[PDB]
């Protein structure tokens, strides 16, 4: 298997050595973890981001970041998620092996791009249905927001990126012990309302505005509920605040679809063990026109065991040069 081509160059004092096929790279992003360029993909003639990793093994955390990053791209095969195209490094050997690209589709733009039922229908539909990709895996996004779902013109969706606290699960700001897949469902809830709407759901000012607002909303949850979403901490604080009643939905989203209410009632609920869940919600009669149940997939089995494991740079590296080797194109 035959190592392509490189050339190197220097857009804004960045070195980016990469295989020929990447052409008319366009600087077009900074940030702490990366660099990104704008490329022309010569070989399938598509329209890429290349992501050049910043010291992507500078720390033992920062090792073990780089190597979950690659895994868990590698691992999405899915029309509704961020899938990685291509993974390089001009490393001949693991000795010589310091820096990594991760190309994936350009994106552009994001869900707040919308400059109607029938849409957040099918939007909120594609969502789902990646959720319920990535759950099948055992893997939870966390922090699911409109600017981490890149869509296009047609409208199709794609979850990206696995700082703000608006769309964040309750049992995650309370700080409980433990928490399920479906605080990602909290969040779609939180998203479908802004789109239905046109506002934010809970425009919180800060922490404890936010979880005000929540319980203003969904009301005081009873003391087993409470205790299993929350911190011993956040516990007593919560118990500290004075009692809400469950406001009716549609009281609150007036004119919104009867369903799309229903479907809300049954996401924006502090019982996680209640919550539905991404296939549940895929099969609700808002989603009648969208729905096929022999074409929601679902993913291969995804090894997190290196999630426990405290490991040196090197060996975080070595790992990681393993997946860069073994890497294989999606077809296209």
């Amino acid at each position: 298997q035959e190592r392509p081509t490189f050339y190197r160059q220097e857009l804004n004092k960045t070195i980016w050595e990469v295989p020929e096929r990447y052409q008319n790279l366009s600087p077009v992003g900074s940030g702490a973890y990366g660099s990104v360029c704008a490329a022309f993909d010569t070989k399938t003639g598509l329209r890429v981001a290349v992501k050049k990793l910043s010291r992507p093994f500078q720390s033992i955390i920062h090792a073990k970041r780089t190597y979950r990053e690659l895994r868990l791209l590698k691992h999405m095969k899915h029309e509704n998620v961020i899938g990685l195209l291509d993974v390089f490094t001009p490393a001949r050997s693991l000795e010589e092996f310091n820096d990594v690209y991760l190309v994936t589709h350009l994106m552009g733009a994001d869900l707040n791009n919308i400059v109607t039922d029938d849409h957040v229908q099918f939007l909120i539909y594609q969502i789902l249905r990646g959720l319920k990709y990535i759950h099948s895996a055992d893997i939870i996004h966390r922090d699911l927001k409109p600017s981490n779902l890149a869509v296009n013109e047609d409208c199709e969706l794609k979850i990206l990126d696995f700082a703000t606290r608006w769309y964040r699960a309750p049992e995650i700001m309370l700080n409980a012990m433990h928490y399920n897949q479906t605080v990602d469902i909290w969040s779609v809830g939180c998203i479908m309302a802004e789109l239905l709407t046109g506002r934010t759901l809970f425009p919180g000012t800060d922490h404890i505005d936010q979880l005000k607002l929540i319980l203003r909303l969904v009301g005081t949850p009873g003391a087993e509920l409470l205790k299993k979403i929350s911190s011993e901490s956040a516990r007593n604080y919560i118990q500290s605040l004075t009692q809400m009643p469950k406001m009716n939905f549609a009281n609150v989203f007036i004119g919104a679809n009867p369903l799309a209410v229903d479907l809300l009632e049954k996401m924006l609920v502090l019982d996680s063990d209640k919550r539905i869940t991404a296939a549940q919600a895929l099969a609700h009669a808002y989603f009648a026109q969208y729905h096929d149940p022999d074409d929601e997939p679902v993913a291969d089995p995804y090894d997190q065991s290196f999630e426990s494991r405290d490991l040196l740079i090197d060996e975080w590296k070595s790992l990681t040069y393993d997946e860069v080797i073994s890497f294989v194109p999606p077809p296209l």
